[PDB]
């Protein structure tokens, strides 16, 4: 099961009308598989999107004593039934490292520590994630009647968008924290993939240095990520890793090669350890001075003839509402990574080269 797929941030708390355009916009697309966000942490990103997920500790949904809230179980309910309608496959991401949707801090500053890094060292902190982590597991969808636990539609569980510990450089935190979750969701649920939802970053391996010499944080393990003792972890299923050249300090003249290596390199280290790999964010931002499509097409190209098994784009729109629709009727492009279902050079690209799977 090869395939090409994205990422949609938004289908925990839009509208039917907004998840269904993602959704079928996918489909229409061939992108099989949709990455999303499965968390909502803390009073005040619940209240900004008037959805609530674990706007507390120990309190999952709408709190009591607000009325017209949404539940954000209900919509990801929502999403998933309609997804499973459309064949549609979903990694569904557990928390995010940054503030965004609450993220680690969050879950920090409920339990008065003072550091984001408290999250994978605090027992009580490790606590409160796999209360959040088995109430979303075993929930029952309103819409299918199934649990998460027991619904093919969902491809895999990931433990942490975009995990990082600069506060330990040595790798050993992250790698106790992933493998007690990740072994603790087994526990849970026997019959899902689980993969981390790092972005990949080494930790000083002979043999592996930067392309022209440029984000060399991202293989001297400053993140505290040893990506390769991550994937030799028995209850990681596949490797993650993400590619933003724009935002590691790489040159743009150099982001399609360094790119290139960072991909094969992942792909290499996968082999080795015999286990799948996935590029499941990659985006370059429209306004840099590079031919985006043609970049997109030669990183596509190495995932799949180097044995790769994915790879996402970040990120899929469809149609706006409100405050979030530009004079084009869509989502807002609000990053420059936006790709939406339209005559684009990279939305052709996409369904184009989707016909090869």
């Amino acid at each position: 099961f090869r395939f090409i797929g994205s990422n949609n941030y938004y289908m925990h708390y839009k509208s039917n009308r907004m998840i269904d355009s993602v959704l079928e916009s996918a489909r229409d697309m061939g992108i099989k598989v949709l990455r999303i966000w499965g968390f909502l942490d803390g009073e005040s990103y619940c209240r900004d999107k008037n959805t609530y997920m674990h706007p507390e500790p120990g309190v999952f949904g709408v709190p009591e004593g607000i009325s017209n809230a949404q539940n954000g179980f209900e919509r990801l309910d929502y999403t998933i039934a309609k997804a499973k309608e459309l064949g549609i496959k979903l990694i569904i991401v557990l928390v995010n490292n940054w503030d965004d949707f609450g993220g680690m801090n969050q879950y920090v500053r409920w339990f008065g520590g003072t550091h984001h890094d408290d999250f994978y060292r605090d027992e009580r902190i490790k606590e409160e994630y796999k209360k959040y982590v088995s109430f979303l597991i075993n929930h029952v969808n309103v819409y299918t009647g199934v649990p998460y636990r027991e619904e093919p539609t969902i491809m895999a569980w990931e433990l942490a968008n975009e995990l990082r510990c600069e506060t330990d450089k040595s790798g050993n935190t992250l790698v106790e924290w992933v493998k007690e979750m990740s072994s603790y969701i087994k526990s849970l649920d026997p019959n899902h993939l689980v993969a981390v939802g790092d972005e990949g970053f080494f930790s000083n391996y002979e043999g592996f240095k930067p392309y022209g010499g440029e984000a060399e944080w991202a293989y001297n393990g400053w993140s505290g990520v040893d990506w390769k003792k991550l994937l030799s972890i028995e209850t990681v299923d596949f490797g993650t890793f993400h590619l933003y050249p724009s935002h590691w300090g790489v040159s743009p003249e150099n982001y399609a090669q360094w790119g290139a290596k960072w991909i094969e390199d992942h792909i290499k280290i996968a082999k080795e350890i015999g286990k799948p790999v996935v590029l499941e964010e990659y985006g370059i931002p429209k306004s840099a001075p590079v031919n985006r499509t043609a970049i997109y097409r030669l990183w596509n190209d190495l995932v799949y003839d180097l044995g790769g098994d994915g790879a996402m784009f970040w990120m899929l729109a469809g149609i706006g509402e409100g405050s979030d629709r530009d004079e084009r009727g869509y989502y807002p492009d609000y990053d420059g990574f936006r790709i939406v279902n339209d005559d684009s050079p990279e939305a052709e690209l996409i369904r184009e080269y989707a016909k090869l799977f």
